[PDB]
Order: C-alpha cells, then structure tokens, then sequence
C-alpha cells in the first residue's frame, strides 16, 4: 500500500512563506501527514536556490531529483526516483491548503481502480465561451459535468510511467498528469475535493491561501 | 441620459441572500454596492409574494428602491423589473446574493454604454485546467480547452429595449434560460466579456459566508 509522492517545483510563490512555513513547505507537510506516503519526491531546477536552505533540503523522507524542461519531465525523473513504490501521487508545490480527508478519500481509490484519479471541484459559476479570439461571448458553455482539476493526481506508477512517456516523446500537449493519461486512452475518475485547495499563482492568492490555512 | 436603472431579481430553509454578514444581509451589501456608483439612480428589487423577511430591512423604504413582485423565474423577474426602470436607457441586473462587487469593475461595465449597443457583463477568465466527466458517470471524458473559457458574473449591464426584448423572445419561444447574457445569447446577440475581479463571489453555500466577509474586509 506504499505510495510515493512527487512534487514538480520545476521568483516562485512556492517560495512565499505563510506564518511558519513556505507554501512549499506546507503541500509537501501536507502529503508526508498520510501515513501510506512514505517519501516526497521533489524535483527542483539547478537554477534554484532557495531549496537547498529549507529543513526539507534534508528531511529524511524527501528526496530532490533535477527538473526537467517541462511539468513532465520533473515527474518522470520524480517516478524513475519512486524506488518500488507502484502508486504515485503527484502534487503542485503551490497547493498549501489540501486536507486529510479529501487526501485519504483519495488514495481509497488504490483499491477501487486501475486507472487512478485526481481531487477535482464542481463548476458552479455559469460558464461563457469567447468568439475566437474575441471580447465577446459567443455562448454559454454547459457546465454539469464541468469540474475544477486539482492536485494530488493519484495513479498506478507504471501507467502514470507510460502515458508521459508516449506524451513527452509523441509531443503532446500535456497540462496535468491526468491529461497525459487521456491522451493514452485511459479515463481516470474524479474524487470530489474541497474547493479550497487553491494554487498560489497571484498575489491575491497568497491572502487567501493564509485565509484558508488558519479557519 | 446617463442615468442607470439596476435591477435585483430576489426570489427562486433560509433563503441565502438573507444571511448576514456583521449589520446587513448578503443583498443590502449587493445593493449598497449598486448606489455607490453616481450613475445608479435606482434599484429595483423583485421579491416574491409571501415574503416577510424583505419589510424588515432599511431597504422596504430606501428613497432610491422600488419593490416589484417576484416570478416563477429569474426571467420573469427582471421584465417585471424594468416596467419600474422609468426613464433609464439601460439596466444593471445584478445578483443579490454577490455581495463584493467593488466599485472599479462596476465603473468599467458602466463605460460600455458608450462603446457598445449590446451592452456585457463582468466576468473572469478560467485559470484552472477543466475536465469534461464522462455522461451520469465519474471519470474524465476529456480536458476541456479554457481558452476564451470565463466565469459569468453580475452585474450584467444591457440597454433596456434590448434586454426587454430578447428575454421576452427567450420566454415565449420556451428558450433554455440561465443569466441575462444567454437571453441575448438565444437571440443571437453577443454581449462583451469585461474582466473583473474574482473576488466577486456568489454566496450560496454555507462555507460559502465566511469568504465573503473576508472579502469584504479587505
Ligand atoms: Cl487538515
Ligand atoms: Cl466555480
Ligand atoms: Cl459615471
Ligand atoms: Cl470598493
Ligand atoms: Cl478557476
């Protein structure tokens, strides 16, 4: 029931720090709280300086791959340094706010599936879809069945192995992990998740991810 | 000539723009949001028949608000709303339950009655990666492209002849109807998208509350 993590961390808001910690600081906490997640693998850029001077730089359980030239190289080099680990939970150094709850409902699905899946969160807004191009709304889109991706993406390590590397090599267009699995054929499952598992992007961010941790 | 009619549909167990956040309920802070801008003159809000919660607030005798009946729909509403619109060339339709609508994104859709005849709302570009699930099952169909992809939010600002006509056309052809735009959009119409911020959130849920009022502070 082993599972590895895998954080691609490769001037960056993961470096931003709330109260204690940095945000990187509290995703990584965040995986290393479940007790099947046994190492984080954390790929960095050789660019990077800021790692090597955080208590994590020398956690027992972590260890620091280099990142690649994209998201998906990181987490290739971050499965091949997997060990024996056979599932895999990737996760955005810049999501400080994930829970126990929705994370253990997660990794459930080791047991329930093949194929693996992601914390996602209902559209709720009324979504419009621009004219190419175009300030204006051309019409709505339908949104039931509409979800937010969100991280951790849960999956069979081989698999996760596989469908990145077709991708990578093939040159597809890849956002998350569960993109590279579709591109494949496969159909990963969606597990409802907290809407507040926000990703650090903008300044604003960082008010409200500090907002959500201290609730 | 440059006087605006806003319009609050407020119908459609407590009713979420009932809850309060410190003095005054989620729509007295969407409505006090609309006075501010000089351009509003009035609001009108559509509450419904059998409703005792709405008498009991400074707004059921606020010099600038008119209360007309509530609908069957949020469509019905809002043609119900612009009859008291008097004078006014267009109407800013807005949500009663967004109560964070800040003034500088109001003051941007405002500027559209002079660049526009179709009139627009505000809204956000999505930032987040979106997946399609697989029909009445669990799993990803596919990642959706959030290209041109943006959240619809209020006000939605139209000129009054147009709104009244396209939401009539909408009701009577049996149109699926979800905000104002998609009135417009049935009939062919196709109203601007003015980015505001995305800290303009719709209070429904019950977590939902406490966001607020964080924004609101801020
Ligand atoms: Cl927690
Ligand atoms: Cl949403
Ligand atoms: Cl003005
Ligand atoms: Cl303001
Ligand atoms: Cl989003």
């Amino acid at each position: 029931l082993d599972v590895c993590a895998v954080v691609p961390a490769a001037c960056p808001k993961q470096y931003l720090s709330i109260g204690n910690q940095t945000i990187l600081e509290h995703s990584v906490h965040a995986l290393l709280a479940h007790p099947r997640v046994k190492r984080v693998v954390i790929a960095i850029s050789p660019g990077d300086s800021r790692f090597a001077q955080l208590p994590l730089a020398n956690h027992p359980q972590i260890t620091v791959v280099d990142g690649g030239d994209e998201r998906a190289d990181s987490v290739l080099t971050g499965l091949k340094a997997a060990g024996d680990a056979q599932w895999v939970l990737v996760h955005d150094a810049a999501r400080p706010c994930l829970h126990q709850d929705d994370l253990a409902r997660l990794l459930a699905l080791s047991e329930t599936s093949r194929t693996g899946g992601i914390l996602a969160a209902p559209v709720r807004d009324t979504m419009k879809r621009a004219e190419p191009g175009k300030n204006a709304i051309a019409h709505t889109v339908d949104r039931n069945g509409l979800w937010h991706a969100l991280t951790p993406q849960f999956f069979p390590r081989e698999l996760l192995h596989d469908c990145l590397t077709r991708a990578l090599n093939e040159g597809a267009t890849i956002t998350d992990e569960a993109s590279a699995l579709e591109y494949c054929g496969f159909h990963p499952q969606l597990v409802e998740g907290r809407a507040d598992n926000i990703k650090v992007t903008r300044p604003e961010d960082l008010a409200l991810a500090e907002f959500y941790l201290t609730r």
